[PDB]
């Protein structure tokens, strides 16, 4: 929603970063604004609504972590996520303008982006800012139990945005590296700043379409759902936004049924809610219909 010098949210953002020992530039100020975004819609607005202890406990804090970051994931997933997505873009963005060293009439080394200024960037082009700088210095390869699930809890949040969004679209397609210079791609690959899962750059192919419940939002009734019917499709939006096959309903377990339609299918996921989907074979999208209750 909205968040409240730098807000309390950003601030109490910073204390969590560094107490779950994430890593202080770009790539740091974009995952604060994330996790200050988890922070509000769980309604943690006040230092004093934290355990006294946050700053310090890791195991604690650690663990009321995830529950916020959940609360974004299901935020994303909800039938607001696409603006919420493009609001906190555009936090970061306007935060780097007048918090940082950067103007209107400038530009940032971003992929798709480095001939830009600041000043003509579309919600989208903001999107993709907030995506690359905060997916830097994140270890999708990481070590250790509970410290791990920290970091990947921001895997999840990214990939879900590229999938709740427009962006997914932008960023899985060929075009976005081959219309690159090749100097530009190479420093890029060189540099590690397209690691996977969140580029694809050359050297399968899946991605997810929220697009028909963006352009009519009643075909998301997600927020209707049971925690657990959340939790299942926020793994089978996960598992195709990483690139593998429609049939990631296998994460009693898979309920993969086909309908009545040309490649229309249906994944139950409670005894009233289910997800609705097309695949399209060839290039290699899967086309969400519905989520929550069925549609009419």
């Amino acid at each position: 929603p909205v968040t409240t010098y730098q807000p309390v949210e950003k601030q109490i953002a910073g204390d969590i970063i560094r107490v779950l020992e994430f890593k202080y530039g770009i790539a740091y100020r974009a995952k604060k604004v994330i996790i200050a975004y988890a922070l509000a819609v769980s309604g943690i607005h006040n230092v004093s609504q934290l355990p006294e202890d946050y700053y310090k406990n890791k195991d604690n804090t650690g663990r009321i972590y995830q529950e916020y970051m959940s609360n974004l994931l299901s935020a994303l997933l909800g039938e607001n996520g696409d603006q919420i997505s493009k609001d906190m873009a555009n936090d970061f963005t306007q935060n780097e303008l007048e918090f940082g060293g950067q103007r209107l009439k400038n530009t940032w080394d971003i992929p798709d982006l480095e001939n830009k200024l600041l000043e003509d960037y579309s919600d989208e082009d903001k999107l993709l800012a907030l995506y690359f700088f905060a997916s830097q210095e994140l270890p999708m390869e990481a070590n250790q139990q509970s410290n791990a699930a920290n970091f990947f809890k921001v895997i999840d949040f990214l990939l879900i945005l590229s999938a709740v969004t427009s962006l997914g679209k932008r960023i899985f397609s060929k075009n976005f590296y081959n219309g690159l210079e090749t100097k530009s791609l190479e420093n890029y690959i060189e540099r590690k700043k397209l690691s996977k899962p969140f580029f694809r750059p050359p050297q399968s192919n899946w991605r997810v379409s929220l697009q028909k419940l963006r352009d009519n939002p009643s075909r998301n009734t997600f927020m209707k759902m049971d925690d657990a019917a959340k939790r299942k499709y926020s793994s089978f939006i996960k598992e195709v936004q990483k690139g593998n096959d429609p049939r990631a309903a296998a994460a009693s377990g898979s309920n993969f049924e086909k309908l009545q339609g040309r490649d229309l299918y249906s994944i139950r996921l409670s005894q009233e809610h289910r997800v609705t989907f097309s695949i399209n074979n060839t290039d290699q999208i899967m086309e969400i219909q519905s989520v929550g209750t069925h549609y009419q």
